């Protein structure tokens, strides 16, 4: 029927068909679809239709000190469309509009699908804080509120565990053996192997693998990890399914192949390529502490998330678990001290979680919550108390952590989890969260066979509750990016390689962009407030980068938009943009951290969205150019950069503002990059705006600690009065990140596992970079040594890349 045409629209939006059962050996996925219906409807029938349509973007956080100093009269001016209006920072939208008349009209931002509404001071609106920080005037049009009817939704034993290894099969390709692990949170409970047989296209064993664990000692979420060594292939089977039933019967599991640790290795999904992939065939038929110990316990609790716990430490934590329960910071280490392979201990663990008044009353610590949601915890009861703390996150904070909460779904043992349901709720409650939730989920569905099925089921559940209006937006957005990505590919084939630009390329590009325009208006995926109209064909070009990316520019479809600037987007194939997304988001989290301490390092975390395999889109920051390109124009010469700034800034005052913007923006990327270990970059990959705002680009796949070349130093003048500022802002910013050391360490390690090509040694860099277990005095001295290395080295590393 027509209801089945609705499901075909969902499939096109998703990029995957969730009704397909071609790759399932149980009904867990469908069971989850049905299970997600409840949380969907509960959030739909509970959200306010009015605020849902206007979707006010608001924060409950305080107004930073560096923004108060920009309003030195306690008078915020709002230009309504037109007379300017004197307003107090604590003036509510209603008190402003009623003061405007002296009835149901609403204030909407010019050139944006954004609204300033609700019981909140204008001081607490994100669009207002943006205008203030960037010294812009708040322009708004008195418009009629969007029809809430547009958001309407289409209503809907003591025996040891045994495994029978029959054999492996592959029509492709030493000696191989089968290793079967019983795993829980990457903790190998017991391990058994087969005998090494000749590696042929068919290898049968017909052997029972005896494990040391009993059947009723198997914890929920425990994985049967089956691996082949010559390690070339792996595959997993949940031993207890979504119905708490011990898994039994025959299985033919198509395994994933290894390339020559990370989240993919954990998935319960089987390889969908049954034609080429290796197969496996199996059979299942079944007082209080003394002073000295308390100090040792507290010392253990105080260490970082990456500090390994010894057997003694674990035994200590467990025996004094009720003492450890009083410290929320002890929870990650405590639950790592649990013998999950023992039913009795798991029981005591649950009774311990029964009364958790301290944990329930503690202030929300995201860094501590994330640690409970990573690969080290499979127990759903432990993970639930994590998602519990997330519930107190305001929408502004959900957006901060959305990308890596979505990635964290990869660490969930089952498809239907508290973490999934949480994202679903918060996505249906806020259109901005829902919008980015769509693109984050869709990003993984398109280039991850390991998790596309789970993410698809989740995306379908969101799409059925977001409302008919947003379904229309997503469809337009999807249709446009599909057209543009086609043009991106065809143009890449024509240029080939070793040719900067051809006459025939500029011809075909402007030809296809003309043909393609005959998609009236689409929402900008990386900036959902902005809508894009007709292409500015004359501005469109191929940038002549290594991959020949498209430089496209559009017109804003909003006539109320004051300016006439175009919306720029770069389409690129060849780079894995999922890595740039993760880095950029961490940059935003660093900005957020710095805001807590009234800092502003002027980072420019541009918009970036992965849409497919090595393909996606990148926001174009206006009036920006490469620092290396600035050297090629006049020429190695260090005087150049300051010369370029004077040229672009007409007034002498605007120039000093650029140098102020520079010393700030410079310091921000110095600290951020070193902490993340991406500071040693080529001059080409660093850009600057005409207003002196420095920023890095292209974070995919990445000797000096970072980049502070003499050309940058010349802009500072060198010791100088503003270099003293630079050395000052860095230590302030650096020591500020160390105050959130645990949060940064967990996000970093998660970024490596869920988005990078990843062993223990890789993560430990950020720990050293953050000077773990060091005094603030010594740490400040550490970072300054790093600054001096950029001085002593000069262009030594800079010149090297030229080969
Ligand atoms: N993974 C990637 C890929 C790209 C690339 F566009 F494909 F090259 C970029 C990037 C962004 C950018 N930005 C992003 C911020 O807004 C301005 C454009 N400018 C450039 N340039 C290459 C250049 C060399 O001179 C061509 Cl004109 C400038 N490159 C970043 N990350």
């Amino acid at each position: 029927e027509e209801s089945q045409a609705f499901q075909r629209q969902l499939t096109a939006l998703i990029g995957y068909d969730v009704t397909d059962v071609s790759n399932v050996h149980d009904d867990e996925l469908e069971f989850t679809r049905r299970g997600l219906v409840t949380p969907r409807m509960a959030e739909v029938a509970s959200r306010d239709p009015k605020l849902y349509a206007m979707h006010p973007w608001v924060t409950s956080k305080p107004l930073p000190e560096y923004l108060w100093k920009k309003i030195a009269n306690n008078c915020i001016f709002i230009v309504i469309h037109s007379q300017t209006i004197k307003v107090s920072p604590d003036d509510t939208p209603g008190a402003i509009l009623q003061s405007f008349f002296t009835q149901d009209f609403v204030l909407r931002v010019c050139g944006r699908d954004e609204y300033l509404v609700g019981e909140t001071p204008i001081k607490n609106f994100q669009w207002v804080r943006h205008c203030l920080k960037n010294g812009e005037e708040i322009h708004v049009v008195l418009d009629t509120p969007p029809d809430p009817a547009l958001d309407e939704v289409r209503k809907e034993c003591d025996r040891k565990f045994r495994v029978k290894i029959r054999g492996i099969d592959i029509p492709v390709l030493l000696t191989v053996f089968v290793e079967a692990n019983i795993q829980h949170g990457q903790q190998v409970l017991c391990q058994r192997r087969t005998s090494p047989k000749p590696f042929t296209e068919e290898v049968l064993w017909n052997v029972w693998l005896e494990f040391s664990i009993k059947i009723k000692d198997l914890p929920k979420g425990a994985l049967l990890n089956l691996q082949i060594y010559c390690l070339l292939y792996y595959v997993n089977l949940l031993l207890i399914d979504h119905r708490f039933l011990l898994r039994r019967g025959e299985y033919v599991l198509h395994m994933w192949q290894i390339s020559g640790f990370n989240a993919d290795k954990l998935t319960s999904a089987t390889n969908p390529d049954k034609e080429n992939s290796m197969s496996i065939s199996i059979l299942l038929d079944n007082a209080e502490m003394p002073n000295q110990l308390r100090k040792q316990l507290e010392a253990i609790i105080a260490t970082d998330p990456l500090n390994p716990l010894t057997a003694e430490d674990k035994e200590l934590l467990w025996h004094f678990r009720y003492e450890s329960l009083k410290h929320p910071k002890a929870y990650p280490k405590l639950f790592s001290s649990v013998k999950w392979g023992q039913q009795e201990i798991v029981a005591k663990t649950y009774q311990l979680l029964a009364r958790r008044e301290v944990w329930d009353q503690s202030a929300l610590d995201v860094g501590l919550t994330m640690q409970l949601l990573d690969c080290n915890f499979s127990d759903e009861n432990v993970r639930a108390i994590a998602v519990q703390k997330l519930e107190s996150l305001e929408d502004d904070d959900v957006l901060h952590y959305l990308l890596q909460l979505v990635q964290a779904v990869k660490f969930e043992p089952y498809h239907d989890s508290a973490l999934a349901r949480f994202l679903l709720k918060r996505g249906l409650r806020n259109k901005r969260i829902g919008h980015f939730l769509f693109w984050f989920l869709r990003s993984e569905i398109a280039q991850s066979r390991h998790y596309q099925q789970r993410f698809a089921v989740i995306l379908e559940a969101y799409l059925r509750g977001c409302g008919t209006a947003m379904l229309h937006d997503f469809t337009q957005q999807v249709q446009v990016i599909e057209m543009l990505q086609k043009v991106t590919l065809d143009i890449k084939s024509l240029s080939a390689e070793k040719y900067d630009v051809s006459s025939q390329v500029i011809s075909q590009l402007k030809q296809k962009l003309e043909n393609l325009q005959n998609p009236e208006s689409f929402r900008v995926p990386y900036d959902p407030g902005l809508k894009a109209g007709a292409l500015a064909i004359e501005k469109c070009k191929v940038m002549a980068s290594k991959k020949k990316p498209l430089w496209l520019e559009f017109k804003c479809a909003d006539p109320t938009a004051l300016s006439n600037e175009t919306i720029g987007i770069i389409f690129k194939h060849g780079d894995d943009l999922r890595q740039d997304m993760l880095i950029l988001q961490i940059l935003r989290i660093m900005e957020s951290i710095w805001e807590t301490e009234s800092l502003d390092l002027c980072l420019l975390p541009y918009g970036c969205i992965s849409t497919g395999d090595k393909i996606g889109m990148i926001e174009i920051v206006k009036d920006a150019t490469t620092i290396a390109k600035i050297q090629q124009s006049t020429v190695f010469k260090d005087e150049v950069l300051n010369h370029w700034l004077k040229e672009k800034s007409p007034t002498e005052e605007k120039f000093q503002a650029a140098v102020e913007r520079f010393v700030y923006s410079c310091a921000g990327y110095c600290v951020a990059t070193f902490v993340l270990g991406i500071g040693d970059r080529h001059n080409d990959n660093i850009m600057i705006t005409e207003t002196g705002n420095l920023f890095h680009i292209d974070f995919g796949h990445i000797r000096v600690p970072f980049v502070l070349t003499p050309d940058f130093l010349f802009v500072m003048g060198t010791t100088s009065p503003h270099f003293q500022k630079f050395q000052d802002i860095c230590v302030k910013a650096y020591l500020a990140l160390r105050h959130h050391t645990n949060l940064l360490i967990i996000l970093f390690s998660m970024m490596l596992m869920t988005g990078m090509p990843t062993s223990k040694e890789d993560i430990e860099y950020i720990r050293d970079a953050l000077t773990v277990g060091k005094n603030e005095e010594d740490a400040k001295k550490y970072f300054l040594d790093q600054i001096e290395v950029c001085r002593d080295k000069g262009w030594t590393v800079q010149f090297n890349w030229f080969l």
